[PDB]
């Protein structure tokens, strides 16, 4: 036998950072949950025992909180850029860091019309999170993303014109609800290193709101045709606003809310146009994906 | 053997209501879970396997449909009072309903500034809840409640002074993280029936407003003694401006935030006055609990 | 105001404890998640900001691992009578101790046929829990129970003969699947104080066993005509096999597997005698709960 | 903007399916969760509002039931890939098909020492797994995995010698816990379609046994140097014992348990050789991967 592939560090490492403005009293907080895993010259650690070449997960964990203590947490990006590029050059045999960072959100609390200086609330369980790859001789790979932002729309969705054969129950319907949890990722141009990630570095916040506001705008407005066809609207809207994005991902369930029929109990009408009282499912789901980058095609278009 | 307690019903309802207002175009929407367990005259079901005496749990589910197309399910209050009641004024043999609902965020999205007529967010995984037990002859009995409400501030929170003997080892502080996931209930006085439910019926939203908006202003502004005191002055505050409550009680977990001496690296400084980096604990967790309800004491105060 | 009731301590304390026989080889272990909530003369701490009445919640925490180190940590019944009499003893104004423990599943390993000495499997999440509450002047009152063991069976489940009104649509069965996550629950006599508790020991192990071999027997061999009547049945079983039991309580959802309609497709078969694919459902589901006791009618029976 | 991946489906489909033996009497049942996810030539469903090449998802899900009522769900490999196959056969435009099955635990009750015909346990939360990918004319791609299997021993586990620099707090060890929950993945030579896997039924079953057995001898036999030692020992063995595998895979937590030093306390002993009582840590945990294959170096060993 023989090592084709190994990775390993700590996970679901919880960290904490405050920032306190001695002249105005503010303090702002950021709170996270880290993945650090390596790939390198391990595989002796495998096969034969040797711990040498281990950098234990427990010094993986403290590395997380010192880099954490040194250096600025938020963009996440640019947090996630300095912790992975620490283990490459730190450890001649180390050749790559994965780490990933998931953002919980603390936002300001506004106490009669006015932003407190040290009081929180979690307003939503939606994440922030990134993907940061370093990789020795190869730069640094970010994907950023949103995710856990639930949403429902009321009506303009529709969904007909789709394939009718002998599996075919569904109905077509011109007005449902649509409801979903937006899973959306933004995979940024490659960076050569840390020096080119800080250049761009208000880009990483200013994207994430892009990504947010045109998500919420699209899924409110679009009369939709499909899950299919609103989600490429966000993607292709959040391409023209980024050139730095090579590609969009989004991955869409359709939650489902089911009519109830009620017509047997004394002729009450709770359908079509008189559908009022609705039963959420919450297993099965449709599951909807696509990638969406810039075009290439010069004919046949 | 006897049976000395028994009850049964549908657990897990979920419920989405829409209206839709013709004229405006603004729609609003409603979800919920809800719990329906019936007591009666049911011990046979049980000795005898008599099912004549059992109404299904498949029809309390389609009962709850039902009224929930035919009533308002706002405030959550209300329509649990006339859920219960049903019940027992159907099934003479029935003399108790047990309620639970646990209302979920769907909150209307601003798009551009403006409240959007038909698109909504989870806002946050804060629940609204009531409990509401209907006992015939015995009127109906309403705990509301808020849950799910996760806080926490940087600053401004304390604990010194605790007892101190050969179990413990814990630091006094006089300056500390506090987070917690607030549980807040207001008992209503007993109501008659559903008459006196329904005279009260904006009492229900104003209170639950007013519980929130407490929590939150004492949370952010107090400064904190310990769990305890906080949660005191919070419960303290909704009896003096709600005289149809007779208690409020708290439940709060003690979140803690530890902090992480680094100074075995470098002679890093994260302690005391330069604690910037912080380890959240996900257990254990301290958990305080009170009911608090208006005094009676005439000497010995 | 005033404090009505108050209740606080140290949550989710996990604990693992090992035995080893230094003779035999044969390690053995225990792990378990751990409440303990103390009530006393403790208002003040509310009211007054006095933290002199609070014994840390830190402490408690340290407490469970010091009795824990001190005293066997099985049956889980003497560890928490233990535990619970020590914070009443030890503290002249604590005057309870409410302790709650989940024992977690370590199965020792058979390897080649053959019991391991020190190699455990999760061969379940089912717990094995108590609630002992320690009360000063009023003994022990402790209630243990099974929770989370999960059956099915495919046949001899039956449902015909219930109430049929306009709100009810279910059809009769007499062939159905039943399912259910069973929490069976047997409260024992008050035990005046820790000796007493420990002259039982051996009954808390015998009788956690009967109550198993119980409940998934009469699961089995019942041609059930209802929940309510099997449940009824594994109850009455129990309390005629230990008299030290005052009551047997059963909480169990009726987890709900629908026959589906395939007749539509080819003429499938796929009801009634034919039934062979069903879709399991999540919510929502029958909840059934009965406490059952020893009869004391001596006419009309 | 364009397509540049696309995939839709139906995830979270839950299905039973029963066998009845009705000379014997013996029932056996199976329960999963299935995705199918599909792709093909529908880039236009999400460019175009196309929605005439969208095979509907209610349509993918009442698909699969007919699958399960028409064919064996066991293997699941087997279903797996008949129900791949069938998409790309029945659709000229779906080009693959990726099937994800969950199988859940329905294991037999023995009572009073006898295996019940008809009555099951859920003995464990651990999952049996396959992974199906059927591309039109590159035949299908398995891979199998068992999950969620959680282990724990009590000595004969060690780790040192290890990296140790400025980062580095970590205590050497030579008698430690270890834990963790397995995730086993074996990857299946591509098969050419339903023919060539039909033509290995056996050994799928046989395999996911052999896989289960090695993984809890070795984790129960393996003086442990470190994890990565005892997973690659696991993974060979698997290897050397069914050739129609390509490769093995596990990714394993390290789910710590600390000691908990009480010499503060009345000098009392719990650490070193005197380690009974241990703090189980929910996170953070080490995380270790490794995929391995056959060796194919002939030089520089
Ligand atoms: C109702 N429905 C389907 O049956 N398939 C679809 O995803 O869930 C699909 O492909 N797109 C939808 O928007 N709506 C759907
Ligand atoms: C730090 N700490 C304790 O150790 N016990 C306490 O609850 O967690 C307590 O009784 N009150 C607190 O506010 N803080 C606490
Ligand atoms: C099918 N079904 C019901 O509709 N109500 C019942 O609980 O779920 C009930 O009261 N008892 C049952 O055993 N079965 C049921
Ligand atoms: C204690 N410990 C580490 O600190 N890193 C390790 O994974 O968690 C590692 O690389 N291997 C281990 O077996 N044990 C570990």
């Amino acid at each position: 036998s023989a090592v084709k592939a190994a990775r390993y560090g700590k996970d679901n490492v919880r960290v904490y950072k405050v920032h306190k403005d001695e002249k105005t009293g503010v303090q702002t907080v950021y709170e996270m949950t880290v993945c650090v895993l390596l790939e390198g010259e391990i595989e002796t650690s495998y096969t034969k025992a040797d711990n040498s070449v281990i950098v234990a997960t427990d010094s993986i964990k403290n590395t997380i909180y010192i880099t954490a203590k040194q250096n600025p947490v938020t963009p996440p990006e640019l947090f996630g850029s300095i912790l992975g590029t620490h283990f490459i050059e730190k450890y001649n045999h180390i050749h790559a860091a994965h780490v990933n960072i998931v953002c919980h959100r603390w936002t300001r609390m506004d106490i009669d019309g006015k932003p407190h200086p040290h009081s929180f609330i979690r307003d939503s369980e939606e994440k922030r999170n990134v993907q940061v790859d370093v990789v020795e001789g190869k730069g640094i790979d970010i994907k950023s993303s949103l995710s856990g932002l639930t949403v429902l729309k009321s009506t303009n969705s529709q969904f007909w014109g789709f394939l009718r054969d002998e599996y075919t129950t569904l109905k077509e319907t011109w007005d449902r609800i649509l409801s979903t949890d937006v899973d959306a990722t933004w995979q940024w141009k490659n960076f050569s290193g840390l020096q080119e990630v800080r250049s761009h570095v208000p880009k990483f916040d200013a994207t994430w709101a892009t990504a947010r506001e045109v998500t919420l705008k699209t899924f409110a407005e679009d009369n939709s045709a499909s899950v299919q066809a609103t989600m490429y609207k966000m993607a292709e809207q959040i391409l023209a606003r980024q050139q730095l994005i090579e590609t969009v991902e989004y991955s869409l369930p359709n939650k489902h809310y089911f009519e109830i029929d009620l017509s047997w109990h004394k002729g009450l009408q709770n359908t079509g146009k008189n559908a009022e009282v609705f039963a959420p499912q919450s297993d099965p789901n449709g599951l909807i994906k696509c990638t969406v980058g810039r075009s290439s095609l010069k004919s046949k278009l």
